[PDB]
């Protein structure tokens, strides 16, 4: 009767040619109407609700589908001339769609290999548009979820690994990819991401602190996962000096785990503790002392002010 989406893909300028529904007290309540759009300030509709999934009819699905793949057909395209924020509103959002299918089924080959090839495209949209890593970060993670930062930290990473001098597709790839699924431990987990670390009740970091190792081990087994990515998962709560979860130090670490761990940090600090980005860096120095390499550090403050 219904169909559930992810709100991630609903962005940008295109009309949509279906209704769609918001779940409350289990019944499907009109929100979004035929003619709708969301680029610029419209896109406020869908922030700071809790919005993750939705519902359409299920006899407008081959509608959403064809919205779903003309938006990112279109969003892909650098010939176009498109405001670049819209672009970034819709790649966003899909990077995201890719990684919440690859968290919802992770024993899914086509799922992951999609992502992977989208996380291409992602790298390529970066490097490829001068604009595209400030307008992404121009979308703010309003509800605080793991597959919007997710994003952020593929994107802060794509940068970090540029001024690293980091060239390899494959490994900018699977580093963007790696990123993109590094917080699949926290999948329904009740815990509350929006919180400083150094203040959670010691129940809450203990359950924070699984997170790597049970992500990691749900995965690793798995042939379609690349070693790189789940290295990342499994390691991105490292730090050089050895005061992580699994408690490694740089030379046990996968070198782009390394990479991912560092933006990571940052978007912790800007994201779930409410720091503001220049004083980011400042922090993990005297707050977290030793925690990441200073290179990753400076490059990644220079990338937060442009
Ligand atoms: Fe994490
Ligand atoms: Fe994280």
């Amino acid at each position: 009767d219904y169909v559930s989406i992810r709100v991630s893909t609903l962005r940008g300028d295109q009309k949509i040619d279906f209704n769609a529904y918001v779940k409350i007290n289990d019944k499907m309540i009109l929100y979004l109407r035929r003619g709708d759009s969301f680029e610029g300030e419209r896109l406020k509709r869908l922030k700071d609700k809790k919005l993750r999934k939705m519902y359409i009819l299920t006899d407008e699905e081959n509608s959403y589908r064809t919205y779903l793949q003309k938006n990112i057909e279109t969003a892909y395209d650098d010939t176009t001339g498109k405001d670049i924020q819209t672009r970034a509103d819709i790649i966003q959002g899909s990077q995201q769609n890719n990684a919440e299918e690859v968290f919802e089924n992770p024993e899914n080959v086509e799922s992951y290999n999609y992502c992977k090839d989208a996380a291409g495209k992602y790298v390529n949209f970066i490097m490829s548009n001068a604009q595209a890593l400030s307008a992404v970060m121009n979308i703010e993670n309003t509800d605080k979820t793991i597959s919007h930062h997710g994003v952020t930290v593929s994107t802060l990473s794509i940068a970090l690994a540029q001024k690293l001098g980091i060239t390899d597709p494959k490994k900018t790839q699977l580093l963007t990819l790696g990123a993109l699924l590094h917080d699949y431990g926290h999948h329904h987990s009740p815990l509350n991401l929006n919180q400083p670390l150094d203040s959670m009740s010691p129940e809450d970091l203990a359950l924070w602190k699984k997170h790597p190792i049970e992500g990691a081990q749900k995965v690793q087994d798995k042939k379609h996962f690349d070693q790189t990515v789940i290295n990342i998962i499994g390691q991105h709560e490292e730090t050089i000096n050895g005061t992580g979860p699994k408690g490694l130090r740089e030379k046990d670490m996968d070198p782009l785990a390394v990479l991912v761990s560092s933006a990571n940090a940052m978007d912790r600090l800007i994201t779930f503790e409410g720091v503001p980005k220049a004083e980011a860096a400042k922090k993990l120095m005297i707050d977290h002392v030793g925690k990441h390499p200073l290179q990753h550090i400076q490059h990644l403050n220079d990338i937060l002010k442009g």
